[PDB]
């Protein structure tokens, strides 16, 4: 058996790859999805994850500083982009530029991950700060513990705007993209892949996630493959 803990934005891609791997090997693949913060803290407390995939560098560094992953047992696997979303049927087009006034374009709540801890929220806070929007954005926030909880709040029309990854917008027919954050507003969205337990089965799955077969699945869902 191999246990994989993965950022919630990876739910669909990793589910697809788990089914492929189980058809190709006599191995059971157990998956757990949540915010990268929650998952890293659980591993620190002893959760038996063999493999961890974070939605940012920071939560993998968090484990490395605790000696739970070695520098040579992690690789930058995927990239993403940050987007604004709206419920389908309440479409908007908003330019993520300092010239835009967030008090004019955001007239309800803004749903995203917790800006202190969840990767999507940390990237969002970087962008708001870069744009000079933070003190006008913060009073509007509804914060969740992973990006998919935020996606669902917007999909159900419970929040007028959300901030999710491009791949999250693509997976939900119930939300539309209202704007794409320029890359220079935040740190690059990078997913490090980490081998936490070093054994035969875990090493094989860690290599499989880097394989040509896995590339096709990640690209299908809209992730970029990192060089
Ligand atoms: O760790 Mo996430 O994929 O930003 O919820």
């Amino acid at each position: 058996s191999v246990t994989v803990y993965a950022a919630a934005s990876l739910t669909n891609a990793i589910n697809d790859l788990e089914k492929i791997y189980e058809k190709q090997n006599k191995v059971e693949v157990k998956t757990s999805y949540a915010g990268s913060s929650t998952l890293a803290k659980q591993i620190e407390a002893g959760a038996p994850a063999d493999i961890f995939i974070s939605a940012d560098t920071q939560w993998m560094d968090y484990l490395q500083n605790k000696k739970l992953v070695a520098a040579n047992d992690r690789i930058n696997l995927l990239g993403n982009r940050l987007v604004l979303i709206t419920p389908k049927g309440q479409s908007l087009n908003i330019k993520l530029d300092k010239a835009t006034d967030p008090n004019k374009v955001f007239t309800g709540k803004i749903c995203t991950g917790d800006t202190k801890s969840v990767p999507v929220g940390k990237y969002a806070k970087q962008a708001f700060t870069n744009l000079g929007w933070w003190n006008r954005i913060e009073p509007k926030l509804v914060e969740t513990e992973d990006v998919r909880v935020a996606l669902n709040f917007v999909a159900r029309g419970e929040c007028q705007v959300g901030i999710v990854y491009a791949t999250d917008a693509a997976i939900s027919k119930d939300v539309k993209v209202a704007g794409i954050f320029p890359e220079n507003t935040h740190s690059p969205i990078i997913y490090p892949l980490g081998l936490i337990k070093k054994n035969s089965n875990s090493a094989k799955f860690y290599q499989f996630l880097q394989s040509n077969q896995a590339k096709a699945v990640f690209k299908k869902y809209g992730f970029s493959m990192l060089a």
